[PDB]
């Protein structure tokens, strides 16, 4: 993080340990499940460039996400680096972290129109995260269905939970909701759903359902 | 949560990690068990909207649950649009989906504030009382005293689920006064009745100690 | 709590999720055995109504106790109604649900104080009595040293429920000087009557180490 | 504890969650071995009497010994109460008679009148008795088994000794007479091969592995 | 850490214990798996060379590796003061064994300032990477496939030994080209060859979901 | 430790209950493997006489160590009042004849006497003696196994080695003549094909997957 000392000068504070062994704890655990994303945020909420790159770097297993990670934050730099070319003006390497020295990160996070390094930089790696976050979900949207013997809540948890891993924007989610979770749908269950028409709420669904 | 910081501007303080760790193992060891309202209620209690959607988004369990907590906080944003045709705060803005964090700490700082992070807290409290009320896992007309079951054991149960229920104070009253003693034992229920009606539960637990 | 913002303000302070954990933990582990309410009076020593049923009201389990304490602080507070007929607190201001936290706070920091936190604490530790007073496992009376049984730990559950028993300390200087010895062994209660009727415990035990 | 405000007044600071949990843990795993009351003394540094009274109140087990403690607590308040015949009473210094407001008053006096610290010293009198009683047996029945390490039956001797009531002259004897006397044959042979004072490096030295 | 006194004076804070007790208990745990290198310097950012010191000497286990630290560290340091022939550090007061902890704080805030804790943080990543290499379970060559092993686990393992491996980005590019691809399955080295030469990682997981 | 208040004036603050209980921790289950001394050096950096004495009286278990340490740290404190003949006593620097403010005085003076430094050296002191003591074999006697890897024998030949009294110029004779002597026959064949000057990363590069 960034905090301002009692001489009134802009200073690191060093990621505390407690909170890296709670990232990597996230990390190792939960697999990218999508609530990575929020802890991964939640965590890294002051976070300069060599924050997250300490972040990431400690995460121990799952290396090949952690690579994955790493060639889209590339690809986010470079990009960078072609929307904005040629204290100094923070080249893609410069915003990962790895170019830049913390002094520099700390110049650009507090000068007087800010530059955000840590803010641009935790975007990208969010962006990568979220790539990640899709390819270990266990499947698509379209393909999660209610079993036969299967409790309705249950199955919306399925749904709901693969539903955070879609790349969809919120309007094609919006369909999703409205539509797949009615379509997919065990059809006892499903007759009981259409029985509310369409536009009831989860609510409603659940409450009809229970124990069908 | 917001500070006052050393140049004496009001500026975020970031919800701790150990807060959200604690709450993150609140919902999905408890699952909505009713004193997780209560939980929320006391984690969040400086939270900023950003804050609340931070506790929200980290859960990762129940997801069944966390969309209908957000089809409810959607219905409380429309109702406040409703009542409420800086800035004005809008209800996708309490919800803090619409509002930047400095509009949140606008809000919640100015003279009269805006309680953003309050009414949103509230509409959080809503959704999660709808939920407990249905992951309650059997209906208290289903709570019946085993035939070597203490007293005091069925009770727990009884009141445990008469928290989730929702129910109000009249039905509550009755269910009380009546199941309360109707669900218990044969002998058991011999004793409660023997203590007529206007039992208190220390009472009814008192006379039923080694039954 | 209550705290003096950098403003100068009176403030009040979220009790710390530390101090829920380890509340809740307290409480359902040590299932009201007597040391529950030192705890609570530990944890609670600042609290406003809202931080003490913030405490209460976390409690997930034991909901016949809690519903106990609940049915107690009304009583306190009908009590209060009649004793005492800024705003005066009625009782279920004092007991945090009529009153907002701003309320509390104002009485809490008034001169003089109106010392509300104080006065629902008193009302929570009456009822968190008469919990483990029922929660105890058996009467003193009934306490006895097993026939190989160290008077060491026949004197441990004796003090033990001694704590749980109801008796004014008139009453349980009478069961220390008399029940201790009627209900040790013939052995021991042969050494400890030739200590004669006035013995502290220390002596008591000094004289049944090797008996 | 006792803090000063922001305002400058002196106040209380409660006494920390685990500071009460580390308390109670050491006092119901640990039994009243010795080092229970260098850890009370340790964890109970700025104790007001509240404070105190509610690390004695929250310990649950052990209630023999802490109705012993509130015994010689309160021989120790009567005794106050006759060498010192407002200034606080014997039930004062205990936390007893006295409120928060009174403590701090006393404890931020000029010259402060540290209740917190009498009562500690009362506290720890009274474990004292305690760790003394809750000793296993006495100094001069420890002794070294046949295939016993002399490093571990120092050990046990040492620890007794911390638990033993005696003055350090009598220690001194006991350190020197007692753990040769009490040693083990091949042992006591090799302390006689020393010099009656050797160090207990040199003692342990001589009888490694023997 | 250095931090500036209320007075004024720049003056040390020692490594925090909850900081020492998360350093040993990544080195007695992860054993020197490449993670431990990041978590050395996350746990040192601002730390004098008796800092520095403290973190390497509180360690028990692995006294070989730590001997192979200590002698690359005073490689470096022989190699500082053939390199550079208040007092001019030698190599030996880099390392913190010929310097005082004043010296220290003193080269570390000069101006401009040497900074001690900053190289010799330097020299002992230089020993941990040595250290990383050599606990490197087995040669990257020798990462294979089981005959119904995920793809995804896979290449965990590829990667998680690619980070002990040594070996320049040429020599990893060519690796991640192609031994990934060639010590595969039959069945998903046959889905990775019809991705033809170009593709990115994300695109060879892709192809052998679910093969 | 020493802390300035509010008021700016020098303060004790306490050792925390969270550092004793990580120091209790270490001495129990480490029980005088030589890393302690670091971490009683670390987890004591800021400690006065009296934060010192806590520690030490805090351990439980040891008490024959725990003996040799404060009886060494009497023979220190005798030594230091023959070389130093208000100033304070070796007995005052043991923290057993002052007052927490009189250590305090003197750690605070200008120029200071840092008698929470200089006890920590004392105590420093007993735990070498004790370390060098609690040590299971000498370097002597560490051997390769039949089927042992030569990275653990180089583990247990290294830890026993930082538990010998040896100076410098004889570790450096050590760790050249025996930890090659001492390997297993066929592991010493490799050792020897290395040539004399090897280091312990070459050594162990030749020797892995022996």
């Amino acid at each position: 993080p960034i905090v301002q000392n009692l001489q009134g000068q802009m200073v690191h504070q060093a990621i505390s340990p407690r909170t890296l062994n709670a990232w990597v704890k996230v990390v190792e655990e939960k697999a990218f499940s999508p609530e990575v994303i929020p802890m991964f945020s939640a965590l890294s909420e002051g976070a300069t460039p060599q924050d997250l790159n300490t972040m990431l770097n400690t995460v121990g297993g799952h290396q090949a996400a952690m690579q994955m990670l790493k060639e889209t934050i590339n690809e986010e730099a470079a990009e960078w680096d072609r929307l904005h070319p040629v204290m100094r003006e923070p080249r893609g390497s410069d915003i990962a972290g790895t170019t830049s020295t913390l002094q520099e990160q700390i110049g650009w996070m507090t000068h007087n129109p800010p530059i955000p390094v840590g803010e641009i930089y935790k975007r990208w790696i969010i962006l990568g995260l979220n790539k990640i976050v899709r390819m270990y979900s266990p499947t698509s949207i379209l393909d999660i269905r209610q079993g036969p013997k299967e409790p309705f809540r249950d199955y919306v948890d399925r749904f709901y939970k693969t539903l955070r891993a879609e790349q969809a924007s919120q309007e094609v989610k919006n369909w999703m909701t409205e539509t797949l979770l009615v379509q997919n749908a065990n059809p006892d269950c499903k007759t009981i759903l259409k029985a509310l028409g369409p536009g009831a709420t989860l609510e409603e669904m659940m409450t009809a359902c229970q124990g069908v």
